[PDB]
């Protein structure tokens, strides 16, 4: 005691960057008051059994800690300290040891194979250390043990087999680490393990068949490893299981149809493997299953109808895989499923009637698949709708009658489908709407003035539909589009000068068009803009002088027109420029031999033009094919096609 009390001191006086406001203060009077007084401390008969000093900035090592001095110690938390150093083998020598807490602290180096000599431990926490070597495999020693949590480490080689042996453990926590080798099978003697986290390693091998008999496991975690093979059958056997998490492996083959078994399971990751194969029916089975992924997996054949009776699924991630036939209704049945994302697919037939039949689907994902049809009318009226992508499909009927208001809407994707009829005002109710993306559609009619007072909108994406009239001057409303696409329509009569105001644009593409008469002359107060396509379209007159102060401008495409005169020689003040397309115009007179100022000017092409004299000095020029530099009326000084 007194003796104690003097060793703990002698310890003491080797921290560094100690204060005095520590909370070691207290360590003063070792011949009276070591066991009423001392912060950390704590007695029995008048010696030393706990010490918990954790939180204490305590900084220093573990070597001139008295072992020997303290031998009824039974209660060690050191943790969240900058303790340093390694973990000397004497620990093992506290033989009444029953708490051992180094966790959150500095420790570099392995671990002391003596702390298996420690059997009455009944928890060991070394976690968010730097710790590397093999897990000793005495520690299979104590069967006491109650919990081992070793995690944030750099723990490598395999996990000990002798670890079967511990018959009392029910949470081994060995995630990051860098654990390798095979998952050793005697882990299946663990009859009283509740928790087996090995996620986050590098373990390698097969999942061991014998996990069927941990009867009291409730939670799986080994993702993020390289584990191979197939998920053996006996993992339905794991009845206490409510979370089985194997995503971001390696495994291969089929999903057993023993998974149906598991009636506590409700969340189920299998994502980011290379499994094949059907979904067996049985998985329908999963009563409680309320997050089920199983996406990005080589999975075939159809989704199993049975998924109705999953009536408490809310999350269903079957995305990126080779799934097949129609959509069953039982698939978007449940009353509580929120999210649905089936893109990339091989999805055939048209949409079942039960997609948002409980109104509380939220994200609704069906990219690059075969579907077709019509939009069942619960979508058509599903206020709950978040996020929607139908990209890549061939989905048909009218876009003002098969879309219904949808307020929470946040993104929504309709490009390359077979939609017909004209944007309704309906998408102005949604007014959280950032995202509209409708690209490659039959859409035709004028665009609703409506779409322009939806500021929140960020882009807005109607190319290559036969969208027709003439875009209106309250256009200037989007305050916040940055990108903004209406090419590839028939839109028609001049260029709205209310583009001037979309100062956030930084995207724009108005080409493949009906636009005529001058390119509005005020049109310089994009400041954001890096992109300006203006091809082939009906524009006529002189390039205005305007778009010479869009300063970020690195691609101006102003081909296929009818632009005259000359080529400015304020372009100089576009030092960002890099491609910059004039072709196909009836543009006169010579390049004013500024361009040399001009740097990054890589892809011109200046040909069928009226244009003569002498090419400028930059890279572009030089690097000119026939074809760009083709059909000018006095071309080059010496009359050349190519370099000088
Ligand atoms: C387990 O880790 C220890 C400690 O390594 C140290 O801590 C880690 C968290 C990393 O930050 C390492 O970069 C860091 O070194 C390893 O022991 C260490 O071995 C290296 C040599 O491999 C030692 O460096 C040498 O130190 C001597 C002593 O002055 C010099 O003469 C040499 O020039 C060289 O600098 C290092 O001191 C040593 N650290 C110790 C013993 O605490 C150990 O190898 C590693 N085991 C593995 C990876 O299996
Ligand atoms: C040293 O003393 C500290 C402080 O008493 C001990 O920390 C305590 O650790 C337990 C571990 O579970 C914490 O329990 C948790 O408490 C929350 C509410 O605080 C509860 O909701 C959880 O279910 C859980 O039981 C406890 O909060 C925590 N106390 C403090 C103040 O952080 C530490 O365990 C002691 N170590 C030794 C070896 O004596
Ligand atoms: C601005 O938009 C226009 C179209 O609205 C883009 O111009 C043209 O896009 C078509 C795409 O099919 C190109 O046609 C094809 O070109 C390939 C080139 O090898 C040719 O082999 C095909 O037979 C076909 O003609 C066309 O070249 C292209 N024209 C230009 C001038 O690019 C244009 O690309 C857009 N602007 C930018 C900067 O991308
Ligand atoms: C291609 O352009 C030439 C150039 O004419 C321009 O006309 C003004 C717009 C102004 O920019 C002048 O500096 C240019 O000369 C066109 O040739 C003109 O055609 C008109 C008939 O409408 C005639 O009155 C002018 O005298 C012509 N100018 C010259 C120099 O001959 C030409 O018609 C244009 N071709 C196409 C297909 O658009
Ligand atoms: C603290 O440890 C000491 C030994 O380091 C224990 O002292 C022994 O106690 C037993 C029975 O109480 C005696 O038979 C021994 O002769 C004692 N040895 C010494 C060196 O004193 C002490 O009992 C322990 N106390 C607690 C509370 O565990
Ligand atoms: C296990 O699968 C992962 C996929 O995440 C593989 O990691 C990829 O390997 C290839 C190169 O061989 C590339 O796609 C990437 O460089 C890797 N990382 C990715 C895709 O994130 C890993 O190689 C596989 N291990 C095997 C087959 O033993
Ligand atoms: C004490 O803290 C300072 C500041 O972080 C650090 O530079 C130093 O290495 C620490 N240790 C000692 C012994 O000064
Ligand atoms: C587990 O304990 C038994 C008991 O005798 C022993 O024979 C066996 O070797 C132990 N396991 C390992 C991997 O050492």
């Amino acid at each position: 005691t007194v003796s104690e009390a003097n060793a703990l001191l002698k310890w003491k006086s080797t921290f560094t960057n100690q204060t005095s406001s520590s909370k070691l203060s207290s360590w003063v009077n070792p011949n009276t008051s070591f066991c009423r007084s001392w912060y950390g401390v704590s007695c029995v008969r008048n010696s030393i059994i706990r010490l918990n000093l954790t939180n204490t900035d305590i900084e220093g090592t573990f070597q001139d800690f008295p072992f020997s001095a303290l031998p009824n110690l039974s209660y060690v938390d050191l943790s969240m300290n900058r303790f340093s150093g390694t973990i000397p083998p004497q620990f093992g020598d506290f033989s009444k040891l029953i708490y051992f807490d180094l966790s959150i602290n500095q420790l570099v180096g392995e671990i002391p194979s003596e702390l298996g000599k420690l059997s009455n431990l009944e928890t060991l926490h070394l976690v968010e250390n730097k710790l590397n070597g093999s897990i000793p495999s005495e520690i299979g020693r104590l069967t006491k043990l109650h919990e081992i949590a070793l995690y944030d480490n750099l723990l490598t080689g395999p996990i000990p087999s002798s670890f079967g042996n511990l018959t009392n453990l029910a949470n081994l926590y060995l995630f990051i680490n860098s654990l390798s080798g095979p998952i050793p099978p005697e882990l299946g003697n663990l009859s009283s393990l509740a928790e087996l986290c090995l996620d986050r390693n590098k373990l390698t091998g097969q999942i061991p068949s014998s996990f069927g008999k941990l009867k009291n496991v409730t939670l799986l975690n080994m993702f993020e490893n390289n584990l191979t093979g197939e998920i053996p059958p006996e993992i339905g056997d794991m009845s206490a299981l409510d979370t089985l998490s194997l995503h971001t492996n390696n495994l291969t083959g089929s999903i057993p149809s023993s998974l149906g078994n598991l009636k506590n399971l409700a969340i189920l990751h299998l994502y980011l493997n290379k499994l094949t194969g059907s979904i067996p029916e049985e998985l329908g089975d999963m009563e409680t299953m309320i997050d089920l992924e199983i996406s990005e997996n080589k999975l075939t054949g159809p989704v199993p109808g049975s998924f109705g009776k999953l009536t408490k699924l809310e999350w269903l991630f079957l995305r990126d895989n080779h799934l097949s036939g129609p959509i069953p209704p039982g698939i978007a049945n449940s009353s509580v499923l929120t999210v649905l994302q089936l893109d990339t697919n091989n999805f055939t037939g048209v949409l079942p009637e039960t997609i948002c039949r409980s109104g509380k689907l939220e994200a609704l994902t069906l990219d690059d698949n075969l579907l077709s049809g019509p939009i069942p009318i619960s979508l058509t009226n599903c206020k709950s709708l978040i996020r929607a992508r139908f990209k890549g499909n061939s989905f048909s009927g009218d876009i003002s009658e098969s879309f219904g208001e949808y307020p929470n809407l946040n993104f929504i994707d309709l490009s390359n489908n077979k939609f017909r009829g004209q944007i309704s005002p309906k998408w102005e109710k949604s007014r959280k709407l950032v995202a509209f993306i409708a690209t490659d559609n039959n859409i035709t009619g004028p665009i609703p003035p409506e779409i322009w007072n939806m500021t929140q909108l960020n882009q807005l994406d109607l190319s290559s539909n036969n969208i027709s009239g003439e875009l209106p001057e309250t256009i200037s409303k989007l305050t916040r589009v940055s990108k903004l696409q209406l090419n590839g329509n028939q839109l028609s009569g001049r260029i709205p000068s209310g583009i001037r105001s979309l100062a956030n644009l930084e995207y724009l593409d108005l080409s493949s068009n009906r636009f005529s008469f001058q390119i509005p002359a005020t049109l310089d107060s994009l400041p954001r803009l890096y992109y300006m396509n203006l091809s082939r379209n009906d524009l006529d007159q002189n390039i205005p002088m305007g778009l010479t102060k869009l300063s970020q401008l690195q691609t101006l495409d102003l081909s296929h027109n009818n632009l005259d005169g000359e080529i400015p020689s304020q372009f100089t003040s576009l030092q960002n420029l890099e491609k910059l397309y004039l072709q196909h115009n009836n543009l006169s007179g010579p390049i004013p031999s500024s361009f040399s100022e001009m740097k990054s000017l890589t892809h011109v092409d200046v040909s069928h033009n009226n244009l003569e004299g002498p090419i400028p000095d930059n890279a572009a020029f030089k690097n000119a094919r026939p074809d760009a530099l083709e059909g000018n009326r006095d071309l080059c000084g010496s009359n050349t096609t190519q370099g000088l």
